[PDB]
């Protein structure tokens, strides 16, 4: 599946090129702006353990999930990955721990050295 693929085919987005953050794009986005550093990002995601039978469902799908960009707000791998979005685009990520939860995990849904995978849909972003 995606996650498979995206670990053999997915682009090195990481500045230190440890293929800790993969991307392949899923739907194409709009324009050449990508959100910077400090912007108000909104998305919708679906995220798992990269070897998860099913995405987690403990979110509400249709609320914008929001964050400032590169502030570390959340894991490594989205202000990583985020960065590299067009507005509308959706894409697949794969993260390795050392971009998310390491070595402490998140008990019990993430444990410890844990690889994810998410879907992220941009949705937009502003730098207000
Ligand atoms: C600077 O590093 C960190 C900054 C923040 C955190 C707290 C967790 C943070 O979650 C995440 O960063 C990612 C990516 C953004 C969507 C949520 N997320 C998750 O990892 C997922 C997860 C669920 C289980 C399968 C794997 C993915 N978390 C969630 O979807 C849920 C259940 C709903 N939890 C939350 O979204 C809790 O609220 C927040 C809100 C902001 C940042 C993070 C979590 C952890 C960090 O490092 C370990």
């Amino acid at each position: 599946g995606a996650p498979a693929t995206v670990t053999e085919q997915g682009e090195d987005i990481t500045s230190k090129k440890d293929r800790g953050v993969l991307k392949i794009v899923k739907r194409v986005g709009n324009g050449e702006e990508t959100p910077m550093i400090g912007d108000k990002v909104y998305v919708h995601y679906k995220g798992k353990l990269s070897n998860g039978k099913k995405f987690d469902s403990s979110h509400d799908r249709n609320e914008p999930f929001v964050f400032s960009l590169g502030k570390g707000q959340v894991i490594k791998a989205w202000d990583i990955g985020v960065a590299t979005m067009k507005k509308g685009e959706i894409c697949h990520l794969l993260c390795k721990p050392e971009y998310a939860y390491g070595s402490a995990g998140s008990l019990p849904k993430i444990p410890s050295n844990a690889t994810l995978f998410f879907e992220i849909e941009l949705l937009d972003f502003k730098g207000e």
